[PDB]
């Protein structure tokens, strides 16, 4: 019913955009290093939720200005290359798109705003998954595949900012994925980024997945205490996050099946990690709060030394 | 002055060798390398002093077989000293004074109970960028002074200068830099502002000095963990000179790219000095109400890395 564009079809942008598609509607995939591989291989995901599924043919493009109008423009591209980004989504956007990022880290919507024409609403997908490319054209879905959608920016009145939110939601409830309306996209970034900070930095830096980080009671601590960092950064910038939200997050990841972070396949692969988003941006906000967050502070300075290490 | 060398690394190996070389009477006790030690000898190479050698050598595998010596310095790691502390009594005179070439906090206090009181404990502050090569071989790259300062014993107010003096006269005479201090535990925080930051940083980054000083990231990062080391000696009790960041910034610049200590007992298997390095420093500075969260959280990622397979 739906005329969707994924700009940026790697292991989030190809598992919505499948899952979508999986639910009848009407999805074009933009691609790079793997236009040609899932051109003619097609997709297909590996998913403990969801089962095996594949799509076959595709729709893939290898040009932006190759799709048709989209009304709803899926961005699962890193948030390493906005100026790389902007050029593709006004060429795939039917007139008053809904462009919404799948993506993490804090600010990306305002950094990505000013190249984006205003007639485009500019929206939020807060993805709660393991997810990652494991083979050419494949996708390995370990667990969970929640999406949570916010408005940023538009020309939507209040009232049609909760539809068009809402109808985001519906449309990957529509598909079999868990789907709810964030209220507050800032709040919800702020929220998001208490997971991330600690656990992406740290299964790069200790080389570990998920499962050795919660198991070994100093690393678990230390996890703990850059919570507490967020947290206290989040409330500096007037975002109170819920009480005891570290022991209720350290609590779920306990149950997560064993998981390597998108940041540290990442860097596996050499692929440039998304530091400036998940944490030079919020260290800048809590700065200009006044509020100093030392573990993360030092965290990011180790991260950006193992980027630049041969 | 019979001098003994408990643990004869690449601490205890370069200044017994050099107090040898100098004409004493030195005994080196050996652990693994007691057989390549005892055939090739001791040999020096130091791009500070030069080429030295020492074959033959007096050689020992069990301190029992020392005779007593009047100074025992102890080149040994911070980390065993169930197994290091029947080593120090069986080779020691009477009234010996013992000289801890150890690097941490607390050193001297947590061995006092296991020395006779009779005992001389001093600690001795290395600056000194040193690592054992090939067996027998002793790499010396930068610095190599030591500092005295004494902890504890039975001599009096006087005894005690006239000694930690006597033991700088020694390492003076051998062609080394040696100053008494007159405050060990405010030397010892001196030492922490170093290798604290460069020591984990080393084994967290798998990384030398030069790479750790040539990035911007993991020098500023050094720089944040050497202020918490400061701020944290300040709260004890022990205001460090000023500027001694950058003092020993711009040593380490003029520093051949080094590998920390704890840099080659990670790589080896060894245990890390994680106790006197980070657990002494953290719990003193916890009793004080100062908190060093970079610190704090460096040993708990140490301590993750040693956890793991
Ligand atoms: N479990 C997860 O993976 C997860 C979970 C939550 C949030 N996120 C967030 O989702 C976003 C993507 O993460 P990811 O795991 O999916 O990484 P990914 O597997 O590397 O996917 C990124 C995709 O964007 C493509 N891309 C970038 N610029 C492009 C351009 N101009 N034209 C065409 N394609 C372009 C990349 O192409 P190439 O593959 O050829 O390089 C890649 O396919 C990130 O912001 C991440 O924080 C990921
Ligand atoms: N440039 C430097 O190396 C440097 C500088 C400043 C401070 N320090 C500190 O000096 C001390 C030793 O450093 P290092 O570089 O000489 O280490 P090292 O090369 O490993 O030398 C240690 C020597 O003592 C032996 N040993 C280790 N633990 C022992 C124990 N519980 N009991 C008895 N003997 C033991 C070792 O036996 P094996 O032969 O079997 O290994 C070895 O012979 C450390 O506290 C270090 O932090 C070193
Ligand atoms: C639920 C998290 C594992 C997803 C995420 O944010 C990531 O892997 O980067
Ligand atoms: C004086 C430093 C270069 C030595 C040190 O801290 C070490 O190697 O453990």
């Amino acid at each position: 019913q739906q005329r969707i564009g994924v700009i940026g079809t790697g292991a989030i942008g190809g598992f919505y955009g499948l899952m979508l598609a999986h639910a009848g509607h009407d999805v074009h995939f933009l691609l790079r290093s793997e236009f040609e591989a899932v051109n003619r291989a097609g997709l297909s995901l590996n998913s403990a939720v969801h089962g095996f599924r594949r799509l076959a043919p595709v729709q893939a493009y290898h040009s932006a200005q190759d799709m048709p109008p989209c009304d709803w423009l899926l961005v699962g591209a890193k948030t390493t290359g906005n100026h790389e980004l902007a050029p593709l989504i006004r060429a795939a956007a039917a007139p008053g798109a809904k462009v919404l990022l799948l993506q993490n880290g804090l600010g990306v919507e305002e950094r990505l705003r000013p190249l984006l024409p205003e007639s485009l609403h500019l929206l939020g997908g807060l993805c709660f998954i393991c997810v990652h490319r494991g083979e050419p054209g494949v996708i390995e879905h370990q667990a969970y595949g929640g999406v949570n959608l916010g408005y940023h920016s538009g020309p939507a009145d209040e009232r049609r900012r909760r539809e068009i939110v809402e109808e985001g939601a519906a449309l990957f409830r529509e598909s079999g994925l868990e789907s709810t309306a964030m209220p507050d996209l800032e709040q919800a970034r702020w929220q998001k980024l208490v997971w991330n900070i600690p656990y992406n930095g740290l299964s790069v830096l200790l080389k570990s997945s998920t499962a050795p980080l919660m198991a070994n009671a100093d690393s678990r601590s230390l996890i703990e205490a850059i919570m507490e960092e967020v947290i206290g950064a989040a409330g500096a910038c007037g975002f109170i996050l819920p009480e005891g939200y570290a022991d209720q997050l350290l609590a779920a990841t306990e149950r997560m099946p064993d998981y390597r972070p998108s940041m540290y396949h990442d860097f596996a692969h050499g692929r440039p990690l998304e530091l400036a988003a998940i944490y030079a941006a919020p260290l800048a906000r809590a700065a200009a709060a006044g509020y100093r967050m030392p573990r993360v502070e030092a965290l990011h300075q180790a991260l950006r030394f193992l980027e630049a290490q041969p």
